[PDB]
């Protein structure tokens, strides 16, 4: 057997911190540090939890390991930006993997994998395509912000990159910051673009081509000589400009003490609603330019099939518009295609160098940890909480979701990835025209305008979706036919766009029979799939999580393994 631990994260700077452990080739464990920590984001820390989970779970020490691979070229950023990488592998292995959690005997081979070539391996080999051209977009690994590449034969050649001062993943974020809806939340700057109107897409700071873009607003060369990024030179760039050309300054936090909370608390100056205008124009321009380079890697490799990564690549609605493009044949962009996707793609790069040949990842994302029956049972009682064992548990919980109700739901492993995707959900009607309101402004304390997705059997996607394809996790939106965009009102946009989650009996068995039983209620069987936490939390991990989250917020029900919470 091959064994190889990627891992993503390290103390200094770093963010999206993740294991992955791969065996023959195979996800033997995968999860992010955020959902064990309960530490939104994994900010700054080597994967200690991810990487322990991952060897729990396949049994194994890291004696057993044939290699270590991280993410990122860091010995390279370290001579680059910091005057030199002062570790020794010995030293490096250390810091990645504390031996009061990892003991070992001797030091597995440690290998230091390229970002975006990373990132690129993470779509790649796990894709069940034998080639295609490669798209890379992200904020920045060690200097480029954009690798363009191609795919064939195992192999991934870089063709060309762009400077990282020119940062598609930067701008978009520092837009998110203006707005107030915050640089940490890019996806709420995607849900809001569809509530505005775009009048000039080049915020008169882009230039659109063919191939691409260019931003005479910032010397593409343009370095941060006290930083290891060029994050802070495009964010005052990006802010003074916007300032300028736009009729609204910067949205500002605001901290006050709140008598109702007990607590300061952080809010903003302006509703962020009010900067929709500007998000769509920033969606807008986000959409042009990458359409440019997709079309460009695209003919220069000869290929139909596009591979996208890279923390752009969570722009689900760029990448349903992608898929429509007369350029593109095939996509796939994994579920992970942030830096939570680099410990996976550095361990199959890896494992590819080794010798062994990747499997598809098979429309599942359910890697992290999972519970037994006993162990359930044991968080349960721990809380003293009433609880039933149905005989058909699908079959309740889907009658419970026809009739209106929230119902949390944590079954085998976790998700890996920021979507929920039916192991740790809470569902909806997908068909009420209230539950979207509801989830929003009670259940989740969410801003009115976002939109909420849905759970469907890929048996009936080709008569709800403008698209007949597989979309395993819910990372491209596409058009809902007219005949359902008002029988699913929950589910569907602003502008008649839905991000589906489309489910087969082999990925997901109970979560396939509780959709089906759920079509002999209402219909079509199609539910609203939302990720279970509150609003800004990491999703639940473990039957605890669950059982914290279910308590403090108004769901009505939880089914949690084989057992049944009801409030
Ligand atoms: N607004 C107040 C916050 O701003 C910053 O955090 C922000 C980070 O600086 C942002 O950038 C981080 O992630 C980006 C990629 O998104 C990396 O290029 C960069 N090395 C890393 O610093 C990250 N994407 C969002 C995060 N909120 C500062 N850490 C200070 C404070 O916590
Ligand atoms: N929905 C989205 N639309 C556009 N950009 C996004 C979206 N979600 C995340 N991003 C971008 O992903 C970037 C980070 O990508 P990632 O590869 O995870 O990190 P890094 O750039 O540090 O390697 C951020 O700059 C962020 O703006
Ligand atoms: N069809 C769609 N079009 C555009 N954006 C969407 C669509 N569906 C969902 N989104 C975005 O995806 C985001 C998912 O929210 P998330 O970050 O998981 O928050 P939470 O912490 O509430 O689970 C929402 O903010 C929403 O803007
Ligand atoms: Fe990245
Ligand atoms: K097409
Ligand atoms: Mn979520």
């Amino acid at each position: 057997h091959m064994r190889v631990l990627g891992l993503n994260g390290w103390p200094r700077d770093f963010h999206d911190a993740s294991a992955a452990l791969l065996v023959d080739g195979r996800i033997a464990a995968f999860a992010e540090e955020e959902r064990l920590t309960r530490k939104k984001h994994g900010y700054n820390t080597a994967p200690v939890q991810a990487a322990a989970f991952c060897l729990a779970q396949a049994g194994l020490t890291v004696d057993d390991l044939d290699a270590v691979a991280f993410g990122w070229d860091l010995p390279a950023m370290y001579r680059e930006r910091l005057g030199g990488w002062p570790h020794s592998d010995s030293e490096a292995l250390d810091i990645l993997l504390p031996r009061d959690v990892f003991p070992r005997r001797t030091d597995p081979p440690l290998h230091f994998v390229q970002h975006h070539l990373a990132h690129a391996a993470s779509a790649y080999y796990f894709s069940g395509e034998d080639r295609g051209a490669v798209l890379i977009v992200d904020g920045q690994g060690e200097e480029e912000c954009v690798t363009l590449a191609h795919a064939e034969g195992g192999k991934i050649t870089v063709l060309d990159t762009v400077p990282g001062a020119w940062s598609l993943g930067f701008f978009y974020e520092h837009v998110s910051e203006y707005t107030g809806l915050g640089g940490d939340n890019p996806g709420k700057l995607m849900g809001l673009a569809a509530h505005g109107t775009t009048v000039d897409e080049t915020l008169s700071a882009f230039a659109f081509d063919s191939d691409g873009y260019r931003l005479n607003l910032i010397d593409p060369q343009a370095r941060d000589p006290e930083d290891w990024d060029e994050y802070s030179v495009t964010e005052r760039a990006w802010f003074a400009h916007l300032e300028r050309i736009y009729r609204l300054p910067p949205n500002e936090f605001v901290r006050r003490y709140d008598p109702a909370k007990g607590r300061v608390v952080r809010d903003t100056r302006r509703d962020p609603y009010e900067y929709r205008d500007l998000a769509a124009t920033a969606q807008a321009a986000l959409e042009r330019a990458v359409f440019g380079l997709a079309d460009s890697v695209l003919a220069r490799t000869g290929e139909r099939t596009l591979f996208v990564a890279g923390g752009v690549g969570l722009n689900a609605t760029m990448n349903g518009k992608l898929l429509t493009r007369s350029t593109v044949d095939k996509m796939f962009v994994p579920p992970v295609a942030s830096d939570i996707g680099v410990s996976l793609g550095a361990a199959a790069a890896v494992a590819v160098e080794l010798g062994d040949r990747i499997a598809p990842m098979g429309d599942t994302a359910a890697w992290g940890p999972e519970f037994s029956p006993d162990q359930v049972r044991a968080a349960l009682d721990r809380t003293g909480l009433a609880y039933r064992e149905p005989a058909n548990l699908e079959r309740e919980v889907a009658a419970l979701i026809a009739s209106g109700k929230v119902v949390g739901w944590a079954q085998g492993r976790g998700e890996v990835g920021p979507r929920a995707l039916g192991q740790r959900s809470l569902l909806g009607s997908a068909h009420s025209p209230t539950m979207r309101d509801h989830i929003n402004l009670r259940v989740k304390d969410r801003e009115w305008w976002r939109p909420f997705a849905p759970s469907m059997l890929r048996s009936v996607s080709d008569q709800v979706l403008e698209v007949d394809a597989d979309f395993p996790y819910m990372i491209m939106t596409t058009k809902v036919r007219a005949a359902y965009a008002e029988r699913l009102p929950s589910v569907v946009h602003e502008d008649w766009s839905t991000r589906p989650q489309t489910v087969t009996e082999a990925s997901n068995p109970r979560y396939h029979r509780m959709l089906t039983e759920l079509g002999d209620l209402v219909g079509d069987p199609v539910c609203l799939n939302t990720s279970f936490n509150d609003r800004g939390e990491p999703i639940v991990s473990s039957p605890a999580d669950a059982l914290l989250t279910f308590s403090r917020l108004p769901i009505d029900a939880l089914a949690v393994g084989p057992y049944l919470v009801t409030k």
